[PDB]
């Protein structure tokens, strides 16, 4: 399964706008479920 994101620190708008945990895959969130 996909590794949950827990606490976007976003926090409420797209996971690629995140402080810290700098993964892209979860920036490519329009990509069927990318894990963080």
């Amino acid at each position: 399964g996909c590794p949950p994101c827990r606490f976007t620190l976003s926090p409420w708008v797209s996971p690629c706008s995140n402080p810290h945990w700098p993964i892209r895959a979860m920036c490519n969130d329009s990509v069927p479920c990318p894990p963080c």
